[PDB]
């Protein structure tokens, strides 16, 4: 649709030359992913987020350019309150930038870790974010898209903490197909996604890991933790050596045992090791509505 084509130099100006100091300290850097660093800027009185694309994981310059074109294509087709909105881009010279509507509360990953001293999210807000994120995935699946990169760093939060799915560079139009290029964040990936399969069933699995991060406040992976992988707590609970109560985030005072167990039951189902036994996104969405 109408995306503004900026010149790279204009984005160089709005981000104070992609100032690498964190925004918490007066710089412009907000964070980063496998495909680039994201910065704050102001364009014509509008606060914006600017991604300066870079192959920060093991992908080629040509693959990074295809991911750029793909994100624009997905954004032109998909608009929904639980999806990030693209405003523009720059593709002049050898640089690639994406310009988005700014998300005042950053990522769900950072809000769960209370990065930069932000207050812990209440259980009530955590439930609305889970619902919002499921509505976003539902919209994408309804519209024949597989996200392929679902994780709490890719769930953003606006001024009212409305969940906004981000990063559509790996998204694929959707019969299970295979790929030779296995790309993603291991800690969130379904076993079949780790084998190169492409299916919306893998989006559900990754959403299952997100639901565990919401309940526990723990990251999906921590090398200095036992177990290193959060998804492993499902087996510990099933083997009855632990309960979800032993893992619930202690940085909340409004979590009731009934809705916590209802969210865990949704997470446990999304995390079924066999893709065909997982619920589809419409079922995930109904269960999270019944929970509240
Ligand atoms: C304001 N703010 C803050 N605060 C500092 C702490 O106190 C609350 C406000 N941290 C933010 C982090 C991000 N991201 C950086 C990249 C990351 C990995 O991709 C995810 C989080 C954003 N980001 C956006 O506004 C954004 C908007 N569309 N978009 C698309 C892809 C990535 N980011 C965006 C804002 C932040
Ligand atoms: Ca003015």
């Amino acid at each position: 649709t109408r995306f503004h084509s900026f010149s790279f130099y204009e984005l160089k100006n709005v981000t104070n030359n992609f100032d690498e100091r964190p925004i918490s300290v007066g710089g412009n850097k907000m964070g980063e992913g496998g495909f680039g660093v994201v910065y704050k800027g102001y364009v014509n009185n509008t606060t914006v987020a600017v991604k300066k694309l870079a192959a920060m994981v093991d992908i080629t310059t040509e693959e990074l350019k295809q991911q750029f074109d793909q994100e624009i294509k997905v954004m032109a087709k998909c608009q929904h309150e639980n999806l990030v909105e693209l405003l523009g881009f720059s593709s002049d010279g050898d640089d690639l930038c994406l310009v988005y509507v700014y998300m005042p509360n950053g990522s769900l990953l950072d809000r769960l870790s209370c990065l930069d001293g932000t207050p812990p999210l209440s259980w009530h807000m955590r439930c609305k974010i889970a619902q919002g994120a499921a509505n976003g995935i539902n919209f994408l699946h309804e519209n024949h898209h597989i996200h392929r990169d679902i994780k709490s760093a890719n769930i953003l939060l606006d001024e009212a903490f409305t969940a906004k799915i981000s990063d559509f560079g790996l998204a694929r139009a959707s019969q299970t197909v295979m790929t030779s290029r296995i790309v993603g964040t291991t800690a969130y990936m379904a076993p079949e996604a780790l084998r190169g399969e492409i299916t919306p069933k893998s989006d559900i699995y990754s959403f299952g890991v997100v639901l565990l991060e919401i309940i526990t406040g723990l990251p999906a992976v921590d090398e200095h933790r036992e177990p290193q992988l959060l998804l492993d707590i499902k087996e510990e609970i099933e083997d009855e050596e632990k309960t979800i109560e032993d893992y619930i985030d202690k940085k909340m005072n409004d979590a009731d045992s009934t809705s916590v167990e209802a969210m865990y039951s949704v997470a446990s189902q999304c995390l079924h090791e066999k893709k065909n036994k997982r619920p589809d996104i419409k079922k995930v969405q109904q269960l999270l509505q019944e929970m509240t």
